[PDB]
DNA sequence: CCTGACTCC
DNA sequence: ATAGGAGTCAGG
């Protein structure tokens, strides 16, 4: 039902000026993975490849690499990284079919082209599961079938450009796909093929040390307990507290009763055993994943470890970080922030660089909801999470601790994103009279803020959707439903997607800017990690006085607020000491 | 495969 | 019922 040739070779009508392009990389990780198989749509027709014709052919190398030869295809980092791999650079992707369907809807789940065609009432495409097959039973099938089905997806993608372009073009979200996030595509492939050089040596010393630790506060626990079990099964775990030694139970979920460290913390003054084994889930965190979960996905040769930044999955337009997650590498506590200690530039006489922008999301809410107050806060350089601190800690400035100040952030955004004044309670373990309080005293110092929230929220009933700065869009049906659980749930993600999202977009177009920058003085400086709203870098020492200058105000000047930006930065032999 | 832990933004 | 967005892990 569709003509295809399965070639022999490469011909010169493959290669057109544009095209749609499937470069098929089955396993889910695609670093150093097999490409099995290429299919190229264009005007002359429709083509499949064996990937050691191609990716031997000195045409269709330079072709690939041409940058005035446009390609559209579906998840073109996946290909540009699997390419690089097989040391073969991929230019001119002109189209992304996975990025155009994530900013039509992040909800859709899309996650392979027969997912997107669904979106445009397209079916002459298979899903990529019912070709390979799930779990052990994965495989790549007979070469006519594989065939098909990659000239399959290439003439979906080819089909479908126009028909989501048009869509993106009546959002007004096209910009938002061609100069954000295809751009931003590029350098999260260069980030995830560079990788981050690992200190094998000092990580296997910590763990050795980390297991005699965690043996001696296992015993503890055994000790206090009366007995040996499982501290890792919140059931054996729930018997010994609740059981055994009748602690009160604060706390119950659908499997029985809670063991969540918010509770435990609450009964810490009712038995030792509880902070032990607060201690010793911490410890063994650090063991399972980022000692031995961590060494598990080095790559030995290099000692470097290649994360996966999904940039088509959160609902907000944040990215997230997979095998191994880098974006959240321990940092509140001294004993899980030597882990940072690790990780190491990836060449002698080189430095890593660190910069963090300073109080993100308030800043974007006071932009967006014009909040006089909040404004004048910022024109004025204030720090309005040490200053919750103060307020909170009833101590001075000069007495608020880093740790003070990170109690008083996540009571900041709790409270601006809708926490209730039972959640503050049990948080700040004040009467809930009290928390209200607090609250009520909140949105009076910031009229704006409580008017704003109001507000987008009825906007989100009217129109089924929320949107940020540079119109990234999700929608939320449930917003008007009967039930107050539902409701209050959709409610609470049209006060928070807008200001999250907005956030996400700065920082993605100051990747941009920084790496034209960089690229432009040919520094030697590069991207390793984006945190959600940090730039991690690595450079010659030689550069650090360049990059104190150039990075905070590349990343200052995104975007231009009612608001200063302000960026926090720092620079060190590893990153623990890029603080 | 899911739940509930710990980790981050 | 009770800020939002994420990923990995061991045990169920
Ligand atoms: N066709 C478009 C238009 C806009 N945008 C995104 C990127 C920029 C952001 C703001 O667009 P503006 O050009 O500034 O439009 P405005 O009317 O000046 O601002 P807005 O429409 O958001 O109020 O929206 C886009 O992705 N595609
Ligand atoms: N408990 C938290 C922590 C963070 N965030 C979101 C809001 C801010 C954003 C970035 O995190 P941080 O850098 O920790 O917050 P910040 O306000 O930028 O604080 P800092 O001035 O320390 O950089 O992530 C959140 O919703 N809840
Ligand atoms: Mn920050």
């Amino acid at each position: 039902k569709m003509a295809f040739t399965l070639a022999d070779r490469v011909t010169e009508e493959m290669l057109a000026d544009k095209a749609a392009l499937v470069v098929e990389v089955v396993e889910e990780n695609y670093h150093d993975a097999p490409i099995v198989g290429i299919a190229v749509v264009n005007e002359h027709g429709r083509f499949f490849l064996r990937p050691e014709t191609a990716l031997a052919d000195p045409q269709f190398v330079a072709w690939l690499g041409d940058e005035t030869k446009k390609k559209s295809m579906f998840d073109s980092k996946r290909a540009a990284v699997a390419l690089k791999w097989k040391g073969i650079e991929l230019c001119g992707v002109s189209f992304d079919l996975l990025l155009a369907a994530y900013l039509l809807d992040p909800a859709q789940g899309v996650d392979d082209v027969a997912a997107a065609a669904k979106m445009k009432q397209y079916e002459a495409v298979r899903p990529d599961e019912a070709v390979y097959g799930k779990g052990a039973k994965r495989a790549v099938p007979d070469e006519p079938v594989l065939a098909e089905h990659l000239v399959r997806k290439a003439a979906a993608i080819w089909e479908l450009e126009r028909p989501f372009l048009d869509e993106l073009r009546r959002n007004e979200q096209d910009r938002l796909l061609v100069e954000l996030e295809q751009p931003l595509s590029s350098i999260l492939a260069e980030m995830e093929f560079a990788g981050v050089k690992v200190d094998t040596k000092r990580l296997e010393q910590m763990g050795k040390e980390l297991a005699e630790q965690l043996g001696t506060v296992e015993q503890r626990i055994y000790e206090l307990a009366g007995q040996e079990f499982n501290i890792n099964s919140p059931k054996q775990l729930g018997v010994i507290l609740f059981e055994k030694l009748q602690l009160p139970v604060l706390k119950k979920t659908k499997t029985g009763y809670s063991t969540s460290a918010d509770v435990l913390e609450k009964l810490a003054p009712y038995h030792e055993i509880v902070e032990n084994i607060l201690h010793y889930r911490q410890l063994g965190k650090l063991q399972s994943t980022y000692i031995e979960g961590l060494l598990k996905v080095v790559r030995p040769a290099t000692k470097k470890v290649h994360t996966i930044f999904n940039q088509a999955l959160t609902q907000t337009g944040r990215l997230s970080s997979t095998e191994p997650n880098l974006q959240n590498i321990p940092i509140r506590l001294e004993e899980g922030r030597k882990i940072r200690q690790a990780f190491v530039p990836s060449e002698s006489d080189w430095l890593i660089f660190a910069a963090d922008y300073s109080q993100i999301e308030l800043r974007v809410l006071a932009h967006i909801a014009e909040d006089d107050n909040l404004m004048e806060a910022f024109r004025r350089d204030l720090d309005i999470h040490t200053k919750t601190a103060m307020d909170i800690f009833q101590v001075s400035e000069d007495e608020v601790t880093p740790n003070m100040r990170r109690q008083a952030k996540a009571v900041n955004y709790g409270i601006v994103y809708g926490i209730s004044d039972y959640g503050l309670a049990q948080n700040l373990n004040i009467s809930r009279k009290e928390a209200a309080e607090f609250i009520e005293r909140y949105f009076e110092s910031f009229p704006g803020v409580k008017r704003y929230m109001e507000n987008i929220v009825q906007e989100a009933k009217q129109k089924g959707y929320v949107t940020t700065l540079l119109h990234r869009r999700r929608y939320l049906p449930d917003i008007t439903s009967r039930n107050f659980n539902v409701r209050s749930f959709a409610e609470r993600m049209a006060m928070n997607t807008p200001i999250q999202g907005s956030a996400a977009d700065i920082i993605k177009k100051a990747m941009i800017d920084l790496n034209a920058r960089l690229k432009e003085e040919r520094l030697q400086a590069h991207l390793l990690l984006q945190v959600h709203d940090e730039l991690i870098l690595e450079a010659p020492k030689e550069e650090m006085e360049r990059l104190c200058r150039l990075v905070p105000e590349v990343m200052e000047q995104a975007v231009t607020l009612r608001v200063p930006l302000k960026v926090d930065y720092h620079y060190g032999s590893t990153w623990y000491d890029a603080k």
